[PDB]
């Protein structure tokens, strides 16, 4: 059992999950001193991101986040290996402190963060097998700030009242996942890191887009208030809030940028 | 054994020091969302901070920081109990990333941080005993930024070459500790927290002064390059760099300011 609060919280994860105290942990603060321009960081191609609108995809409350299952025909091109999609999920704060992004930029939290998880389908036969192996995973990270209402994010958020409790599921019709990505996806940070949740394996190639997307105050407040980490039958509910890991030491590592 | 890097680093402190996984952990990000002005917060008075020039005070490299021993007749007035000085020490980064403060303000790391550690002498016979009782310790935190040469900090920094290795000691002649303090000390952040190092006991009343001090380019670089966490007889020396804890979660709690 692990939480983001109290005795079972992030300072104690290493007691249950060895890699959480290991090398190459994520997330990190993106700041000037550790950035290095790299011209060989070329645009990624998002292939099969336009999901079949005639297909439905499973949304689950797994007690730590809300997760959308993705099909393996969706993938990233441009990296050395092909990486096929497995799921996306989010990280957020709470109404009294709506700064719940995992990555920070010059010490500043965004409201929230989206992760699109991909596994190395050239080297490994599935995402579970890949997760603890060399070059196993690649995540796209989208930083989210309070702003304009986002119709694309609402294709997920519109279903939150039907996954309020741990283990609840809802079907989401196919839409274009590329719509969840910000402007100028050519501009990104790249570094070698880890899962930000147990088991914290140091197997992730990270791509954090430079530009945030916006969702509205009300979309943000829905995300922060809809979900519980407890089961529906539990008469002592706990709210699912502040499900973000604190930033990690970045000792020796640099962050490579496609922009300058 | 505990360090700030690799497998005995801060994510693993809780394995041997369970309070590092516990309540009221320090340091923290000082940001608007969790600040409350509190008009009842009056200026601290610094008593016997002018140390006798005829007396010598022990500087030690304890393998984690450089520590200056202070006398119990050095004290703070204006808390609920008398807090008597026991030691001061420093936290810092590295020449490639010169941002090594423990506390951050609106996500901004300072160059370095000084802590003047006091203990509740009205209730406890000594600092060691006070250190595991609530309101047992009070710490004064000074944020440090690069700027003009600081002759007062050089009263400490001129001795670093005699305490390069763990266990090494030197004597520093008494000087006015108050000279290490910033302008308008009446402006501070105040909150209940912990030791920022093992054993992480939740027993500190924190005062972080609002205004930083400056040390020069060359002073900060001397601090960052002078010392090793290893003993002189260790064949695998380790440079004492990045000896600061990451900021902690601060959920359902407030920092009080003495300023509006
Ligand atoms: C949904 C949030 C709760 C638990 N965390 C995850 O599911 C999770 C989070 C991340 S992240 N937060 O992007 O670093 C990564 Cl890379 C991978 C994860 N799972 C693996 C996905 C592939 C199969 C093995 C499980
Ligand atoms: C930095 C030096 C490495 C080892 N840690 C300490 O000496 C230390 C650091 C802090 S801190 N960084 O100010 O929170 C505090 Cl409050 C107390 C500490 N120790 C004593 C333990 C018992 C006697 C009284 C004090
Ligand atoms: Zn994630
Ligand atoms: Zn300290």
């Amino acid at each position: 059992k692990w939480t983001y609060f109290g005795p079972d919280g992030e300072n104690s994860w290493s007691k249950k999950y060895p890699s959480c105290g290991g090398l190459l942990q994520s997330p990190i603060d993106l700041h000037s001193d550790i950035l290095q321009y790299d011209a060989s960081l070329t645009p990624l191609e998002f292939q099969g991101y336009n999901l079949s609108a005639n297909k439905q995809f499973l949304l689950t409350n797994n007690g730590h986040s809300v997760k959308l299952n993705l099909p393996s025909d969706m993938h990233i091109q441009g990296l050395q290996s092909r990486y096929s999609a497995t799921q996306l999920h989010l990280h957020w704060g709470n109404p009294n402190d709506p700064h719940g992004s995992e990555h920070t930029v010059s010490g500043q939290h965004f409201a929230a963060e989206l992760h699109i998880v991909h596994y190395n389908s050239d080297l490994y036969p599935d995402a579970s097998t890949a997760s603890n192996k060399s070059e196993g995973l690649a995540v796209l990270a989208v930083l989210i700030e309070m702003g304009s209402f986002n119709p694309s994010y609402d294709k997920i958020f519109s279903h939150l009242q039907h996954v309020k409790y741990k283990g609840q599921e809802a079907f989401v019709p196919g839409f274009n996942i590329e719509e969840l990505l910000p402007e100028r996806t050519a501009e990104y940070y790249r570094y070698r890191g880890s899962l930000t949740t147990p088991p914290c394996n140091p197997t992730v190639l990270w791509t954090v887009f430079r530009n945030p997307v916006q969702i509205s105050q009300e979309q943000l407040l829905a995300l922060e208030t809809a979900l519980y980490c407890t089961h529906m039958d539990d008469p002592s509910p706990r709210e699912m809030i502040n499900n973000f890991r604190q930033v990690q030491k970045f000792d020796e590592r640099l962050v490579y940028t496609s922009f300058s």
